[PDB]
């Protein structure tokens, strides 16, 4: 059964191929044709093993990972993607990254997305506001996962991308590196626009820093109050607590 039978030699990718069986498909559709057109196979409704088939082809047209031509219109391929595959990948584009990880929406964060990811940031050198912006649609709980030294590289630019929502899982020692850059991504900015971004960051403020707050009449929540730092509450005095409040 090596050769492809006479006239199911596929000149193009179509929905004519879910009536195929395996080995056709195996037999029939080049790899070449496929890589080319590989933007209509998230419009076919092909079976399980199919694709399987259709991942065959790409790795061996592409022994050395798939270009970003060929990433972007991968789809449900992803899904049976293998870890040290997406190592080899070099994506750029951030709408790339978009239409990968909206495949396995409302699911965590799988090996493979995990892996892109990494990959990804590297390729870029840091990790951008628009890459945090998409990250954190799909995965809120990002920053946190991302362990303390990390953090320490990520440029004050990104911090603007953070949510309040998105540190709820953070450990105080992340909060310790996040804060500095906080502080000095939200500068310049008097008043209560100071206040409104910092709340969160709170939560890793050394005492000197809230001597300053005091006294600009910031008028506190008390909420944000229990989210301090229980040893760097100690030396600032009561008189000054109450101006929080
Ligand atoms: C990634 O880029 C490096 C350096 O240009 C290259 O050696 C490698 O083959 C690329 N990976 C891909 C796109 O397969």
């Amino acid at each position: 059964k090596t050769a492809c039978p006479s006239g199911k030699k596929a000149r193009e990718i179509d929905e004519s191929l879910i009536f195929y069986k395996k080995w056709e498909l195996e037999a029939c559709v080049d790899a070449a044709l496929l890589a080319t057109q590989m933007d209509r196979v998230n419009a076919i409704p092909f079976t399980y093993e199919q694709l399987d088939v259709l991942k065959h082809k790409l790795d061996e047209l592409y022994p050395q990972g798939y270009p970003e031509s060929v990433i972007q219109h991968l789809g449900y391929l992803f899904l049976k993607m293998s870890p040290e595959d997406i190592r080899k990948w070099n994506v750029t584009s951030l709408e790339t990254l978009k239409a990968l990880l909206e495949v396995n929406k409302g699911h965590e964060m799988s090996p493979q997305v995990a892996t892109l990811i990494d990959r990804f940031v590297k390729g870029r050198g840091q990790l951008d506001k628009d890459t945090l912006d998409t990250l954190t649609a799909f995965y809120p709980g990002y920053l946190c996962s991302l362990s303390p030294e990390e953090l320490s590289s990520v440029p004050p630019s990104s911090i603007w991308a953070v949510r309040p929502q998105d540190l709820d899982t953070c450990d105080p020692r992340q909060l310790d590196v996040l804060y500095p850059k906080a502080r000095l991504a939200f500068q310049n900015m008097n008043g209560s626009e100071y206040f409104v971004k910092i709340q969160s960051f709170l939560g890793g403020a050394p005492t000197e820093d809230l001597k300053a707050l005091s006294q600009q009449n910031v008028s506190m929540d008390l909420a944000t109050f229990m989210k301090l730092r229980t040893d760097a509450v100690l030396p600032l005095t009561v008189a000054e607590v109450q101006k929080l409040l």
